[PDB]
């Protein structure tokens, strides 16, 4: 169901590290304006890790309050604790979220069976649509294809954000599923292919700075028009790259700063994009005509 | 300054998942009797991840209580949020812990400067001996040896638990430091060796089930008695592989239960040891002469 360009929105902040609400609001209007099809409130890009449970909720609320049921809101509710995860996902449901995005427990390295029990428990406790998120590189674990298929077997588990970048792998998964649950790309670099291979959209980082372009690439990629997917994606490829020259979302948050859309806020352990990649990013933004 | 066999103690649980204060005290009293030099309260092996801040504090509290100041107690105060890490570290300092172990921020993948700043911030915020902890495999990040050496400059940043298993790298660190801060092995398998090369001890998983044996091994390798370290390690060198047949602390918590010391308690996303590894471990234990 949820399709298109789904931007994983940053959580704008002030120089001191407090959430920047006036700037958060403006960004939601701007995505809805620009053609963004949905939004993940407080995902990895949203500095979920450095936000308190209250800020997590406040943001989820604000994004839902400014969206005003105009486009669906997916609430970031992952945790490396099953219990903790149930608490954020219910909070989300109560706040009126359309769906929840739960990354695989990071750092405690659960077994594949633990990964199965973890999600099932969450699925049977809060009646909300749930979208799994696999990004081994960050978590320390890797939700196998077979595990994903066992889970698509659960009422409430409706999709899986796939950030491997491993396309044929992503393809195997989409095929094995036969439409039982959605798949979205969690890798901007190869999202156009994944969607061209039948993925329901991209939970995009690049979409923070180029929402129109992206939703256009998504539309035509889900539409199965190979050449336009390539042709329009190519206009923004350089961006999928330069936005990870440092850990996401260090750069995109600097990208948005150069765009004049947010202040330089970012919570430690994260840091402002290193002075070294600031001209390199500034040009890439100019080559793409975003400024 | 704290040296020898340092056990990352498990956090015993009842079938329902709540802490087993009865058994926890027994294990603390039994590690002291066996020869364990220090305990790490609520670290990875102790499920810091699935215990609330309330429980996190209760456990450091109880372990500090029962030890009665007979051995030093290190508190696992790590978090991937700087502000949070500071709160966890403060509570430890208030509870009366001797030092604090802080795994590098996990999952948000900070830059090396981010790592430097993060720890620099905790050191200046809390007046307490601190022990860095690097385990790329679970965090998605790698505290470079050069960042570690930079960080050794900071007054109360007094050591680093290297879990890489990368011995050459390990010695190169021990060398560069020239005593600026203590180095511990975060890897049982190669600990005996790292210690022969200058390391101040092992923050050991195996010490959970073979405290006396590890205690023996730590001492002799700290004495630089090569053959002895080697000969004693052998007694247990196979237990270093079996305790990780699944994600630590999954195997270890079983062993302790097989040793009739704790109940089957373990929190999701983690699970009881998979049946296919139960006999194998039992016989590895029996071999070692533990059961
Ligand atoms: N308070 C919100 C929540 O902590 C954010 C999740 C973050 N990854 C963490 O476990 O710290
Ligand atoms: N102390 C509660 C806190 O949520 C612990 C979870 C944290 N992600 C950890 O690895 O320790």
């Amino acid at each position: 169901t949820i399709q298109g360009s789904i931007v994983a929105i940053v959580t704008p902040m002030l120089k001191d590290g407090g959430v920047d609400w006036k700037s958060l609001e403006k960004l939601v209007e701007w995505h809805i304006e620009q053609g963004t099809n949905s939004i993940v409130a407080v995902g990895t890009t949203g500095e979920a890790s450095t936000l308190s449970m209250e800020e997590h909720t406040q943001v989820i609320k604000e994004i839902i309050r400014v969206a005003n049921k105009r486009i669906p809101i997916i609430a970031g509710t992952g945790a490396n604790s099953t219990r903790e995860a149930i608490e954020l996902t219910k909070a989300a449901k109560d706040l009126g979220a359309d769906a929840a995005l739960l990354v695989t427990p990071y750092y405690n390295k659960p077994t594949q069976e633990g990964l199965y029990q973890h999600y099932k428990a969450i699925a049977e406790a809060v009646e909300l649509p749930l979208i799994l998120y696999n990004v081994p590189g960050r978590t320390g674990v890797d939700l196998s294809n077979d595990t994903a298929v066992r889970l698509a077997e659960i009422p409430n588990i409706v999709g899986i954000k796939d950030a491997t970048g491993d396309v044929p792998r992503g393809k195997a998964l989409i095929d094995a599923l036969n439409g039982k649950m959605a798949v979205y790309s969690g890798d901007d670099e190869t999202a156009w292919e994944l969607m061209l291979l039948g993925a329901d959209g991209n939970i995009s980082v690049t979409a923070n700075i180029a929402p129109k372009a992206m939703s256009e690439v998504c539309a035509v990629a889900i539409a199965k028009d190979e050449q336009q997917a390539k042709t329009l994606n190519n206009k923004i490829a350089n961006l999928h790259n330069i936005l990870f020259c440092e850990s996401n979302p260090i750069p995109v948050k600097w990208a948005l700063h150069e765009m004049g859309l947010i202040d330089t806020g970012i919570r430690l352990p994260l840091t402002p994009l290193a002075e070294q990649y600031r001209e390199p990013l500034r040009n890439a933004l100019k080559d793409a005509g975003i400024i």
